[PDB]
């Protein structure tokens, strides 16, 4: 009971600190964690000390040689724990010192620092779903369905919205911890929310969503319930979640910058397979199961563009329309995408020009 | 749990500050909201960029060219955050610029800048009951009925006035925000309560009266309960809920006043239909479930106005009698109606001297 | 939830101040209250307004001329909203300016402005029962009894002290108030208790009882609890509810004053009915389920008196006859008394030799 | 658990009959019983022999010289054991083989003999409410009023009838038992229902009802509900229990009897007080809480009849006035009244002519 | 517990019989009995007497003369008390001995009798949910909806089909009733269900429909369950409840028939409105939530008919058509509907050939 740890939180702690190292495993989705005591306050993450983990118990190598490195990558504030304690993103590599298969943060990062120039920004939508412990979304009826979709969106009230203690709270853990988000909303399905990271410059965007999700899970852990990032956690009439992805460069940002966009939208509507194979863990499978061309998704056979449209792959905001500059918006990449993988792909199509 | 959440809000914030954006749905009795973080703490709603919604999934736009604009109106604190956080009611418009189908505020806002010089003050008594997330009231036996209307109306005891903390924490929470709350008080029917606003001038009402409904929502919201404003939420011998509207000009408030009062309500009688099909949000079907001529209400087919009368469509309360100035109250609003349409039909009546 | 009302309650208000009137309504026994909003905390009771409720809903007036006045007698701190807030307790009057049926503090202020010189004090034991929202008293077993009477007077262990969370929350709320709180026990009945007011001059008595006992109803109702004043909760062999009044005179309070207690007990000798009229709020029909000559009562039909006697309906207590100074008990006023109406029945006839 | 008992109530029991006697106790209105194992089966009242039982434990007598008398006075079949056991009315004499204060049937028995040649026949419809163990009615909302009457009497469905399991099974019993059960029906209160007894001549009218009762208060104890024959269980806008008695003799119903029915019904004009006393066991006190003229009842204070008049003292009913012949309903008598008593006083006031 | 019943139930019971008049009330669409003990079993319903009810206990006459006649129609079987015991269907007849306000069985019985010769035979499709007594579709999710409809209609499964044990006792206990029931199905949504009854001759369709409504609504009791023949009982994406009535004629079921049929479908064209009003008890405001046009209804507005067209206003079923004799199928009669009112007006349009 959490009265209970919060009498032992709040003593004094001294002049030790903590940090929770933070990788992601051999699912390539989910997080694991675990504490070191320091000395002292790490004043920045070049000062955290390399470390390492049991590769055979994350699916990553075998028992009989097991060991794989931690080496820090972005360091928070830890939001659980307070000052001067800390999180931190790490990447994973192999005993060999190569980057384990699912570290894509490793290819990202040179690919991001080679187009820094262009200052590219990104801004992505994690839509996700609470759930109880037993699987059902978190307020709804017991083994059965609220009514149906219209009044959750963006919504108030104990009948439909579900879950806003979470919401509440990662928001400030998030802020107090330096991820930046930019904001929060009920999403369509009751239960279902969002919160909105950027805009991020390069690499930066992938470190805070990750460190994003792992306060999210943190937090939802306190409260006792799950956050789901599966694309399509109720089959049938109700919406899936998505990670929307926001994507402007510096010429984008400049009057008429809606000439680049367009660009970058011609460029994208070439390349429409390799980056539903990037938008998901499982190539494009998870995505199936969204990407239907209803419930405010486009078709996953069929890439489309269109001002406000939120049944295109594309949208270019009205905003962004009127203003004719700005940023346009990917629709494709599932809530449980990966997000050094959009983010590269997106590089690579609009910026390096590959086909 | 909300200790669990206490926590986590007593963690310090930083420079960057929370602005939640509010409006009002295709329905025009649902409010929605959403939030954004600022790089620093707006002086006041002037400041506060523009920003837009999907309207197809408030039923206000369609799917395939859905974002719709908010443009904010007024600015408050926001009591769920606290300093420097910030509540925004926004006026919505549509693809094409115009003033969406629900956006009553818009030409409301209009017709009191016209009027201005008259400077017309208006207070709205905002009753609600509180009800259990399975639809009977928050405190009824359950599948049941607890004992006649009576001893609940201003009551005090655990068996009388059922969800007092709502009350007391919807109090505090506009206080904060900024809302100027008049008052409070338990209602006649058991689980049915009451908040005044006012005296507002003009396009505050509205303003102040919404932002208080969205307030109320988010309290009921932490509670486990739901407030509706139905004007008639349980059927037979239990109490309707209304909106009494009390509104004066400036001529009504000096020496005197009360001839200017009675003028008011010689010209109302004449636009009775008109003010019904005005004060609730399906043009006076909401209101033929309460307007019966019982329970405290007139009956929606009849005019009347009288001094210290609960049975009259308007009363002049006692004291505006005595005095000889003030201000009267309007009993036939529903509890359900929206203030912008409310304010602006009494305008047009009793000030723009519009017939028909 | 009454942890996440505490979170709303930390808001720091800003400049308004909230105003709780509370009046009796029209069964006498019943208290009502509602709240409004002020510019300023007030320093006086006067600096506060005159208001007015629906008398309609209270079973004082008709709905069709409703309106009935609040005047402000009393004012205290707010114990549940914290300073700058107020409780103000008020007299009710008719639409005509005339007091309420139910309005027993104006001539009982002006009987005690008639004898001012003689400086009554009174004393009052408001004795009542906790009980649970089912009807059955606070911590008893469910459909059945607790074991007999004993241990439970001024009792301890949760075997034995059946709510003392309220008890102590309510001495803290009344010395916060400002109310005359002289102490308090556990009573004889298990989930009875007691709270002692007094030493109070003339009209205060009056006005810090009701005010006590409307912060108790107050407390409880945070607490999922009733309070209930009955003179005889529970029939058969369990203790009953009374209101002992203590008083004295300046007279009765010097050296030798003795002989004047004596003197007034002589004169409430020879008006017993008077007094047990004046006594509950029906006239003695209520306290004739009390005053059985047992259970530490006297018989209602007779009168007497005795030095620390518990069965007298007058008790001279030890410390009084032994100093030969002080003051007497009345122990014949029902928990459900009047204070208003006890306190000028001694006055008449112990000060004003009424006779009738 | 009704299952466990059920097999061992299949074991054959031999030759041994068990007798169960029953009898009024020193309230007026318990019954009381206990069984004894007899060498074979009676074939008539006068064959089972007197006993006795502790007058101490039941209030009508002194531990120390306790045993009183039961003589048997009518036999019934027994319906919770089956042939060949029976149930025993008994009636109740003191150590001095005088009879009991509560035995009503003594004097009774006499009267019914004093007029047997002009056969009184009488009917009674015994209105009850079954409660639940808590003391609330049962399938009433916990804590709680269901919905206003109206759809209760004579209903069907989980949402009406509460209790039909009772009903049915006590009809049943008594048929059986060999009780001259002549109808049921559910009543106006939610839980209320009734049963009619009749018509029997003279004395039996007492010793079928008794019986009758004793055999609903033995249901209900399997069913795990009470049953109370309380004249107003519940106070307030719910209707109250009668026992209305039907009476005729064989001039009533003869041709043209309504003649002599006049005749009777002037005659209880004039001993209205009288009979008052004589229907209920506390001579009024209990009938004054459903004697209002309101709930399908008369006024206590006033007499008064009318051809199918539920609001009158005496109804005849429509069938009766357009045979002009039969019976009238005398619809004062409480649900708790004793029958001897009831049936005494209509035969004193209507065959055997006093005043008084 | 049903289980102390049963063995009530089997006492055997002697000589005398249980009979249970039935009959409807103020309402038009409830239901009421009582139980009267006979001499002896009857075997015809001529035998059985006249009696009468309470009146204003009912919504049907004055407190004051109240008596109302109940003169039996019909007879059946009772399968709650088994042989033999009887159920008996009553008409209704004021203080005037003129037919009551809902007493719609008179003048259908003279229409029938009217057309004797042409054999008019209907069939009568009672579609009804079952719900909780909280309010709830029986097996619904607690505050919730199951999936949509699709599996439900004639499924299997704990998971579709909801409540058969109801429909189950129920076609047994109409078998063994002698109510002429055709069959039964799950219907399209979860809870609701079907049951024929037909073919019925004349005046014995309503008859058998009323007594089969009676026979549901006692045995949904049993089980702690409601039905009712609200005709859109869950608003929205869910079926509502229809009483199909089909309709044929002794041409009509001889070969060729089709040519009347067919005649009759035109005359029913004609008079649309007419029928709207005689098919629920509220002159068509019912129905106005239901005959929307979709789930499987025709729009209220609109006549049509069709071969295997679920949407028509009527449907000549395949059979009928492929053999070019047989029936035709009305599908606009609400499931609340009363079959009186009903199946006169089919035999007033059709065979009669009114118009206006
Ligand atoms: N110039 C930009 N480049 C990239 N992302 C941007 C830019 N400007 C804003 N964003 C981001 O785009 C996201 C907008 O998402 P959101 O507000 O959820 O819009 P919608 O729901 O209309 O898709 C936010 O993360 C925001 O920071
Ligand atoms: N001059 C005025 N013009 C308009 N409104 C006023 C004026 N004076 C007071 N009011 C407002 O009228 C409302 C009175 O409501 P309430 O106190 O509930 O009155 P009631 O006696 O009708 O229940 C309050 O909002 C109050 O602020
Ligand atoms: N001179 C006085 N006049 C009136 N009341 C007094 C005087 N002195 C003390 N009292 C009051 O009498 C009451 C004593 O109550 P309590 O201690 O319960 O007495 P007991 O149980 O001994 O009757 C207290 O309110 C106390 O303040
Ligand atoms: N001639 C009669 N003399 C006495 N009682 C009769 C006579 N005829 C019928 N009764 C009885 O009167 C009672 C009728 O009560 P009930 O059927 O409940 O009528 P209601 O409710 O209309 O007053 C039954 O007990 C019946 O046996
Ligand atoms: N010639 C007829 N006249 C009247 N009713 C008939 C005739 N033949 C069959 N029926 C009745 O019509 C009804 C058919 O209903 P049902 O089987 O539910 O039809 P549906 O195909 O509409 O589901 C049954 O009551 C059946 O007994
Ligand atoms: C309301 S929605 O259009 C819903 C998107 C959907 N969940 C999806 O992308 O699958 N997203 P948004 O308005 O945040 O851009
Ligand atoms: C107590 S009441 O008369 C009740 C009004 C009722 N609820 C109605 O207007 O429907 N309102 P108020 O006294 O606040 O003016
Ligand atoms: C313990 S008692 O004697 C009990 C008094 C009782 N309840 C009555 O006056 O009815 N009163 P006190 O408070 O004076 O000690
Ligand atoms: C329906 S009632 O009028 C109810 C009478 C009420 N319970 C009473 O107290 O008398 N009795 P009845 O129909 O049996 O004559
Ligand atoms: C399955 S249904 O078409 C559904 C009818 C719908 N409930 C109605 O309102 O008629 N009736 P039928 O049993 O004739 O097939
Ligand atoms: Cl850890
Ligand atoms: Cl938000
Ligand atoms: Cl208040
Ligand atoms: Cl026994
Ligand atoms: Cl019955
Ligand atoms: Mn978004
Ligand atoms: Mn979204
Ligand atoms: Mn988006
Ligand atoms: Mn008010
Ligand atoms: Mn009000
Ligand atoms: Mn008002
Ligand atoms: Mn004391
Ligand atoms: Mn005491
Ligand atoms: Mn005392
Ligand atoms: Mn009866
Ligand atoms: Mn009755
Ligand atoms: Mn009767
Ligand atoms: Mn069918
Ligand atoms: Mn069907
Ligand atoms: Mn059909």
């Amino acid at each position: 009971n959490k009265g209970i740890k919060q009498v032992y939180m709040s003593l004094p702690q001294g002049e030790k600190v903590q940090a929770m190292y933070i990788w992601i495993d051999g699912t390539g989705e989910g997080l694991r964690c675990k504490t070191r005591t320091l000395d002292s306050e790490p004043k920045c993450v070049e000062e955290l000390p390399e470390w390492n983990f049991d590769g055979s118990s994350t699916l990553q190598s075998e028992g009989s040689n097991s060991d794989m490195y931690l080496v820090p990558a972005a360091m928070f504030r830890d939001p659980f724990r307070k000052d001067p304690n800390k999180l931190v993103l790490c990447e994973v590599f192999k005993y060999n010192r190569r980057p384990a298969e699912t570290n894509l943060r490793h290819t990202c990062k040179r690919i991001m620092d080679m187009v820094s120039n262009q200052h590219p920004w990104f801004g992505m939508e994690q839509e996700y779903t609470l759930m109880g412990t037993d699987g059902h979304p978190f307020g709804w009826p017991s083994n059965g369905f609220p009514g149906p979709q219209g009044p959750y969106y963006c919504g108030v009230g104990a009948d439909r919205a579900y879950g806003r203690d979470i919401v509440e709270a990662h928001y400030r853990a998030c802020l107090y911890a330096g991820v930046k988000i930019a904001g929060t909303n009920a999403e369509v399905m009751p239960a279902q929310w969002e919160f909105q990271i950027g805009p991020c410059e390069g690499i930066s965007m992938g470190d805070h969503l990750w460190v994003a999700r792992f306060i999210l899970h943190r937090v939802c852990e306190d409260f006792g319930v799950i956050a789901t990032f599966d694309p399509k956690p109720i089959p049938g009439n109700w919406n899936g979640a998505g990670c929307h992805t926001n994507f402007s460069t510096k010429a984008m940002r400049e009057e008429n910058g809606l000439k680049y966009i367009e660009e970058a939208i011609e460029k994208l509507s070439k390349r429409h397979q390799y980056h539903i194979r990037a938008y998901d863990p499982k190539g494009g499978l998870d995505n199936a199961r969204r990407l239907t061309g209803f419930h405010e998704t486009s078709n996953i056979n069929d890439f489309s563009a269109g001002v406000a449209n939120r049944s295109a792959s594309i949208r270019i905001p009205r905003t962004v329309g009127q203003e004719k500059k700005g940023y346009f918006e990917d629709r494709r990449p599932s809530a449980n995408c990966d997000p050094f993988s959009v983010t590269e792909a997106l590089i690579r199509t609009c910026l390096l020009n590959e086909t």
